[PDB]
């Protein structure tokens, strides 16, 4: 499991910590899901989970780990070459993973079938198109601990009810994989197991559901 005790850091070498007070515990084979405001510490606990900020006065335990950031980046290469992400081409693991994402009708909207040099960044793609290239590179890896930072900001409806259906109540879930997700809806509370109430850079509620819902 990911086990943190006293989380203290900042986006700093010196000054007010936006990181305060934070312990928490993802078990392994569990959907957890983070919820909070804006500019509650979602994306910070995020990184920090990763190792990504080195905290100040703090225990952090858990490793190699996928992960899909907020903002979708790309590299200048194919799409498959994307998706595969320097690993082992497969044909059953691959193409699983392309209709989970709902990308193969678009990919063959593309000039070319598949295999399409992606422009710098992605000029001839949209940003739908590159965060579901991002959740598909997450995914196709086979690792352990897969976090995925708000993959349904640039998605319709059908497309994220498919996505979480399809890949994480059905993809990752089959695996067991430690999924961790940041989103802010209402479909995936009853999915998940552990919902982590942030505010202010602080957990101010932790636990499960039924946990939740008897406190305040
Ligand atoms: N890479 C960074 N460098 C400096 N400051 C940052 C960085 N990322 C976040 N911050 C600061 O941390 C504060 C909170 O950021 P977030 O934790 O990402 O907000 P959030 O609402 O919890 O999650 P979002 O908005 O869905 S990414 C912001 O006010 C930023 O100023």
């Amino acid at each position: 499991c990911v086990q943190i005790i006293g989380g203290f850091f900042t986006w700093t070498p010196d000054g007010i910590p936006t990181l305060s007070n934070i312990t928490i515990r993802i078990p392994r084979g569990q959907l957890t899901m983070i919820v909070g405001q804006v500019g509650c510490g979602k994306s910070s606990l995020l990184l920090a989970t990763l190792g990504e900020m080195q905290k100040v006065s703090g225990a952090v335990f858990w490793g190699p780990v996928a992960y899909a950031s907020q903002k979708p980046w790309l590299l200048n290469a194919t799409v498959e070459e994307n998706i595969t992400f320097e690993s082992p081409f497969n044909k059953q693991r691959y193409k699983m993973v392309i209709e989970a994402c709902s990308l193969q009708p678009d990919i063959d909207i593309l000039p070319h079938g598949d295999q399409t040099q992606i422009g710098e960044r992605g000029i001839n793609l949209s940003g739908g198109q590159r965060q579901r290239i991002s959740v598909a590179r997450a995914l196709y890896q086979q690792t352990n601990v897969v976090f995925l930072d708000d993959p349904f900001s640039a998605l319709d409806v059908h497309l994220s009810d498919h996505l979480m259906q399809a890949g994480i109540l059905e993809l990752l879930r089959d695996d067991k994989r430690t999924v961790v997700l940041v989103t802010h809806k209402l479909q995936y509370l009853p999915h998940a197991d552990w919902i982590i109430a942030m505010k202010d850079g602080t957990i101010q509620r932790e636990g499960t559901l039924k946990d939740f819902q008897r406190s305040e």
